[PDB]
Formats: structure tokens, sequence, C-alpha cells
């Protein structure tokens, strides 16, 4: 009888720490964007950094990249809590505009204006079978980190003669018109572990040929989380048919708006006297490691420009049961 | 009170230039579309004129009152921040937007240029100065209208940006009761 | 037909930010305590500093207070998200133990030890009345804020000539003996608006005759959120009955453990480019100050040491039209 | 098992010292009077001092109010008990007898005597729309408190040039002829809050244009209890019709009972030590000022004369949201 104070029977025991040290917070970044897409040739085409990480939570545009610290605000506090992991992540392509520039000329006196109807179309190109591993800048242009929200990055796919046009390449081609509804593209996450530090330029995280979920390196004698089971994204892209004209190709040019959103998972500190900030440092679990895990690959930037961008999607191709859920399993080292 | 926003027309400078004999005409095709932008989280609390341009109120409801929304080194897109953003274009339903007051008192005056009554951080819907030893009708609970604004998507073009003209018609109504003097001597 | 982004018909609208900036998430921070009562005679009584907020949220005991920064690390993240309010507020003594410097003299050779029998006890006294509108510390001791946890704050209760026995004037008096159940307090807030800044010794917030839950000064020609309807707590207190002996008093020293408990609501940023970190500063909403509110009333600290601390019940004799559950209005200011 | 006195399970604890402060005791003082109306012209009227808190518990008539201590001994009580409130007040007009000085001249040998027949009659007039806010006596006369109960002050309602019929303005006009059923008027006071002095010639609590229920000024940095509402009472006043004659005005002169009645409740000091006298000075809650309010606005009064009367009554044209039933609430102040 009571509650266990009493000199004899049960033992009366202290509150849980665990369970809110266990509760999951789930929060997200939703940010919208303009996107002009202009000179863009049949076999040049537009490279989704959709898979990037920076690409949700940090708005590029215009003028906001040059300036600082424009992470969302949300997500500057997912540094605070002690666990954040990004779950399911997406885009939207939107009240798509095409205009021309064929009415222009250098003599000018005529600018772009609207297509004359809405026949033509801008191809949205999802790459499933990864005919491009790995998608670097045409010669002459970069890839600002800065630029990546409004979409400017041009890759020239070419073969060894050959100018590719993308859309033939390519797996999924939906052709986008004036006045079609928006194309919503998503991803979900399934992570065994978080993440503890700021992303900092990777990748999304992906188990894939290219790059793996997990960024730190296992060390000896216990277990770690490893990546498991190769879940990707499939290279998105945005191209315009080739269309010729009475001197070479018909100059289409594109606006959407870009609705971007990412939602994350985020957890808090440990209850009681550990969870005190100046105790905190040296009682802070060392088995945190074991479910805290950062993040797994980087872009590739040198300067502030993007180097290349890797795409690596779950490929269709791997056996369904590898493809499955949990991105990590907690596995041992020697 | 309320307002409806009709029968978008849009129409395009982009074949006027500075030589002329080309005059602006309806856009080609009906995808471009006017922003109607209504602030919910308020990013917005106070707008003012453009640094050459000027409000008058004698032209009020012919609607050319321009901000610039400019962040320290950033101009903003308008339509990015605001909350509600109807992207309306020709032949889209008219756009209907009406705010219900609820008042437990009443006004003997005129207007006189004041907003609408309202509840908030930057306004209170009654104007009298309470006085002392008595009871006094007090403002209370936050009734307020969101900035609606009007804006058009950046279009880039050849040389800046593309440009777009709108007509619509504009509806306005507002809805007064009133209460008459007392009976008798 | 569609998703509006057709020609004609309605209007193609982007998503909502609202929805994600008014979800309440909710936390707690729990922490507990030993404390050791002794040399406290019967006219003597110790204050429980339970309703001041550093006091559930902030761990002063011993050698921690010394330190610096011994909040809970669940609270300095309170303090990134962008509003938190209090909620719930509550404490729990458990497993008393009672010994006796009886047989203790200046000649020592003898400790204090258990009492013989667990007929002694520990009066937990609530002052529901409010007897005790504002307390003192004695006059040589002090009450450091370094020291709030383990309880050493003791008020003599004294009338113009009369020392008072704490017991007989206060309400609910429990007399809680060696192998009892614990004793649970627990405090519910409701608010109507939120903090955006850290409570800072500040008492957790009340509506009472000696402090406001709100405690921003309004401001003219607008609307403010303004406390109402008298929610306080009521002044805790730890005694023991007089018990005479051959000299003096009979010596009672109490241990017992201390779990408080706090649990936070929080909320977080706007979403959006509002929501960027370089443009939130000149795109913050300024009706935050509306549903924003800070800290109420202090209390009163010179160097680290507690002045006084008030302590203001919901009293029963207020009508119970005013006693109802929401702590703040929406009123303006002329 | 047991009252929770052994040593282990739940905590003994003591009496409960509430449930005895809190009890509300119910009383009124019932008075009555007959009043005499002499020479009253139809321009010139007899307010009725009925919402004036002296009106129901003093009995001022003739030579009582010349003499010192006319209270009710009902009322000298309320004000040992800690708190009272007035609640519900009202008066009876009863057994209306008209008499005629139309046999009456200067030459004499002939008195006043009842009219010949039961057709006139004293309009009881209840002024709803407030035509008269502030009352004053006419010019010659002045209006004793010490003759307030027998109904002698006389109003002249004027217009720039224009001398008002009072009858002719004033909302509710009962003409009230001889053997006519007894008028009964009633106020019924809902106040959030109690009073700890004595009225002194306060009106009885009204929230109005004119004045307001709670008189203690607001302090700083706490809550206090703020009247809200609209509840207030109708000027009451009686007047006789117009009526010419061969020379000046039909000469009316009217006797009637006055009977008043106002409830008081009140309450009683609190259990234990708290309550003892020598100790109850410093040990009073600092939080009657939260409950307990004082008187809130005064009939003018210069010398022992009554210098005006302001009526202000619940007008009808107020929202019904705002004038109904509780007359306080508990706001703070900044
Ligand atoms: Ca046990
Ligand atoms: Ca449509
Ligand atoms: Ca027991």
């Amino acid at each position: 009888e009571g509650d266990g104070s009493a000199p004899g029977g049960s033992v009366w025991q202290t509150t849980d720490y665990i369970a809110l040290s266990m509760v999951v917070y789930r929060t997200a970044i939703k940010l919208r964007n303009f996107v002009n897409i202009r000179g863009l040739t049949p076999t040049e085409m537009i490279v989704i950094p959709w898979n990037v990480m920076r690409f949700y939570c940090e708005y590029n545009t215009g003028t906001y990249g040059l300036s600082g610290n424009v992470h969302h605000k949300n997500y500057s506090m997912l540094l605070a809590c002690k666990a954040h992991r990004p779950t399911k992540v997406g885009y939207t392509l939107s009240n798509l505009i095409l205009t021309s520039d064929e009415l222009v000329s250098t003599g000018g006196t005529l600018g772009t204006t609207t297509t004359f109807n809405t026949s033509p179309y801008m191809i949205h190109s999802i790459d499933d079978q990864q005919c491009l591993s790995k998608v670097y800048p045409k010669t002459d242009t970069v890839w600002p980190v800065s630029s990546m929200r409004e979409l400017d990055y041009v890759a020239s796919t070419v073969s060894g003669d050959n100018a590719i046009i993308p859309s033939t390449i390519f797996n999924k081609n939906r052709y986008w018109k004036q006045g079609d509804d928006a194309l919503h593209f998503s991803h979900d996450l399934d992570l065994g572990f978080w993440f503890g530090s700021d992303y900092g330029n990777a990748y999304v995280p992906q188990n894939n040929d290219s790059m793996n979920a997990v960024g730190t390196i296992p060390t000896s004698k216990h277990i770690n989380v490893r990546g498991v089971n190769n879940r990707g994204m499939a290279g998105h892209y945005l191209s315009f048919p080739p269309i010729r004209t009475n001197d070479g190709q018909f100059k289409l040019n594109a606006q959407f708006t870009l609705e971007t959103e990412i939602e994350f998972e985020f957890r808090l500190w440990e209850q009681g006297v550990q969870g005190i900030n100046s105790v905190h440092t040296n009682l802070n679990p060392a088995n945190d490691s074991l479910w805290i895990q950062s993040y797994g690959s980087l872009v590739s930037i040198t300067e502030s420009k993007i180097n290349n961008i890797q795409f690596g999607p779950t490929c269709p191709r791997v056996d369904a049961r590898n493809k499955g859920g949990k991105m990590s399993m907690l596995f041992d080292h020697h």
C-alpha cells in the first residue's frame, strides 16, 4: 500500500527522465521563390539542386545569398536542440509562364513577351536510371551557392561527339505547359539516427553509389551507426524542347514559383541534472555517438561555387529487399 | 466592410519603345497573373510610399499607392514574404474580400480619415480618451484587418523586367448601422 | 477543375504559413535534489521558493549555484525559439528522514541519529489566507539565490511581542512523518500570451495583490495584453512542531528529496522568407508585442541574495467569477 | 487506514479555515416614513434620493437627522464584520393621499382638505434616457441630508427659456392616484467585491458615465478590482400634473408612506490565530485589497447639504453585452 515510501514492500523510485528525452518534436521550413529560366538552349539543361540540404532550409535568391546568415530561423534553433533529423523533403513548381525572345533583336524596340499560344512547354525531367551520375556546370558558367534557389544551374549533357537532348535520355519527362497544375515533388527520409551538427552544404541524407547518409568515420572496438539500403533522390532537371527557327533554336524563357518544404524532426536535452548547462559538458552521454551522427556527404564546393552535383537515385534495379525503409543500421567496427 | 476585384485585364508594354508606333496590348496568352497578397503574419507593420512618389488621399480608390518592400541590402519580392498570395489571371472569378466589425459602441462624428475600427498593436477602435472617476467604453480583443497588396511576378526580359499592366473593377461596399434620436420632448 | 493554375475559375494560391507558426510544442524541466533542514526552531520556518521561476528550471544546490550557467539546457533553447510559456509548475517532497541532535552535545562523541520512533513529523504549511504576504529572512541570516533549491530559507514569523508558531496561523498544514507518501504540489498556469525573453529571477507568472503576470508597460493608442483574474500561488512553508526538552526545544532535522517539474510550451519562428535570419530583424511582426509579453514581476534580489519573497495566492474570498482560467486579456491603453 | 496520524501513508492535516471565512451572511435594513409633498408646482419636481446609500440605511426625517448617529444598528455592526456588500436595494410608495389648498386663502378660516374626487394624481417619473444627468436644488432652496427620507428635494427642470414639465421628458411616468396599489421599486446589485468601510454619503454602487462602483485608486504593478459593465439606477422623481386655476396652478399636496429596504450581505473574520485581535493587525491578509474595495462615488455634500444628485441609469442603448451581471473585474494596473 502507498507509493512505496514506507519501510516495507516496494521501493519508492524517482520519476522517469527518459520519457521527455525521447519525445520527438516535428517542424518544417517552407520557402517560396520565383524562378526565371532564360537563354536555355535545348542541349543545355537546368539542374534542380533539390538533393542538397541547403536548397530547402537556406534561401538563396538574388541579393539574399550575398548577405550573411540567410538560414531560416527554425533551422538556427535546430542547432539549439541536441538532435535534429531532416525526414521528408520536397518542392513545388507552379504557375508556369513562358515568354519568347523571338521578337527581340539587337536593334531592339521589341521586348520578350509570353508565347502567342500555350502549346510550348518546359520539360521537367526526373532521371531514374541515372543517365547522369555527376553533373558539372557548363564550360563558361559556374554554379554559385548563393544563387541556388533561383534555378540558374545549367549543365550541358554531351556524348563524345553528340549533344544529348536531355528529355530523350531521362526516364520521367513531364511536359509542363501554361495552365497545367503545379508539379509536386517529395522525398521521404527514414533515418535510424539523428544529426547533432549543421548540414553545412551537405546533400540531404542519401544512401547511394555516390554518397552515404551518415558522416562520421566509425571507430574501433564498438558499434557504430552505418548507412544501409539505398535510399536516394532522382536527379531532377529542367529543359526546353528543341524548336528550330529561321536562325538557331526557338528562344523559350520560363517563369514559375518554387515552393520548397523540408520537415525536420528534433529532440531535446536530457532531463535532470544531466541536462544542466554547467555539468552537461562532462555528463553528456557517450552513447550520443550511437544515435547522433552528423551529416554524410557534402556537395563539392570550392570558394562559394558548386563544383558538381551528384544525384544517385534509389535505382529500381536494386533488389526491392534492399530498397526498403530504414536508412541506417547499428553495426560494429573492428 | 469589404471590396471586390473583378474582370482582370493584363496588358504589356513589351512592344512599346521610345520610338513608338506600337502601343501596349493585352498579353499574348493568359498565363500571366497579378498577385493579390494578404499579409496575415504582418511582415509589413507600417507601409510607406516609394522615395519619389507620394500617396494622395484624392487618389485613394484607384490604386496607385506603391510601396517598395526592401530589407537592408535586399529588395523583397512581396509575394514571397506574405502569407496568402492569390495568383489571379485573366478569366478568373472575382476576388471578394470582407471584414466584419462587431463593436459594442457607436460613433457620433465623422470618420475623418480614420482607419475603419480595429484593435491592434498599431491602433484601437475607440477614439476618445477616457476620463476620471467613471466608466468608459474601452477597446478589447484584437480585431484587425490584414494588409492586402497587389504585385506582379518578376519576369525577366532581354532588358529588365517584364512590363505587366493590370485593369480590374473595384467594387467596395461598407454596411453602416445607424440609430435615431430620443423620442419625446 | 484543377488546382486553380488555369486561366479561368479559382485563384491558385500559395501554401499557408500560419499553420506551422501556431503549432505549440510542449517540453518540461525535471530536477531532483536532496534537502537537509537542520537547526530550525519552532518559531522559524522554511520558505519554499516554489513561486519563483528560477526554482524549477535552474538548479541551485551546494556548489552548483556558485558555478556559472546552471540553467537546464531545455531552457537555454527556449530562448532560441521565439516564444515560450511556463504553463504547469510543481514539486514533490518525498522520503522524509528525521534525525535528532538530542544526543549531540558540545563534548561530542555522539552524533545525530534518526528519531527513536516515527512519531515526530515535519509540518508542510500552505498559506491560503495569506497570513504572510511578504516574507523576509531572519535578522542574522540571508537568502542566497545560489542556495535556492536546497531549502535553507528561514523566516521567523513574529507578531509585535509574539513569536508565531507557523503551523497555527496557516490554513493547510500537513504533518508529514517518516514513511508517509510523497507530498505532491502543482500549479497550473493558463496564460493568454507568451514570453520572448528569459525569466531572469521572476516569479512564475501570477496575478495578485503583490504581482502581475505580464511585465511590459503597455503604451499609448493601441491594444496591449493585460493581466486579469487573480491566479496565484499559496506560500508553501516547512516547519517543525514545538517540542519542549530539558533545555529549549527538541532538535528536529529533516531530509527529503525535492523533485521539481516545470512544463514549458514553446512556439517556433514564422515560415517563409519572414523567418530568414537576415530579413527577420526588420520583417519581425510588430504584433509580437500583442501576444509576446516578457516576465511580469521579479523577486527582489540585491547582489545574489533574495531580499524577500512574496506569495499572494488565488485567495478563496475573491469572487469565483474573477478566479477563473485565463490570466490575461487583450485590452487597449489610451 | 485511519485519519492519517500513523507513521506511513497519507498526511494528517489540520482543519480548513477557509470554509468559515467565505460564508456569506445576509441581512437587511427596513425603514418606514411618511412623506408630505406640499407646494410643488408643475415645473418643479421631487428628486427621489433613492440612489444614495444613506437613503436606505440611515433614517433622516424631521428631528431625527438633526440628532446624532441615526444609522440603523444592523449597519453599525456591518462595520464590525470585515466585509459587507449592499446587494439589492429598493423602496415602496404606498397609500397616497392628495389634499388641496384651493380652499385655503390668506384670510384663512378654511384649511386644506383631500381632493373632492380621486381623479387627481401624483406622477412618479423614472428617467430611463437620462434627460437629467445631474440634478440641482432650486435657486432659493437647498437639500439637507438630514431631511433626506422625507422627500423635500425640489428640482426645477428648465431649458434655456423653457420650463420643462417633468412628466413630458421622462420615459416611464406612472400616474398614481388615491386607492392605487403601492409602487414598488427595486435595484439589484451584483458586485464582484466587498466593502470594508462605511458608505459615508456614497451613492449605492453604480457603474455609469457619472460614477463607478469601486472607490479605491488602483496602484502600480499588481491586479486591482475594477468596475465594469454599466449597472446604474434610473433617476426617480415625483411631480404633479399642471392644472390651471382661476389663479396660477392647482395646489396639489401628497402624502404617502415610504418603505425602503436595503439588503446587505456581510462576511466574517478569518478563522484561526489569524483572526485574533492582537495579531490580526499584522496578520491581516494583504489580498483584502483584492476583494475588499470601499465605496466608489460620493454624493456632493458641502456642510450637511447636498449640492447635486447624479443618476446615470443602465441606459438601454448600451450594448446588451455590456449591461450584464457582474459589476467588477479583477484587472491589473501598470
Ligand atoms: Ca516500501
Ligand atoms: Ca483558374
Ligand atoms: Ca500516515
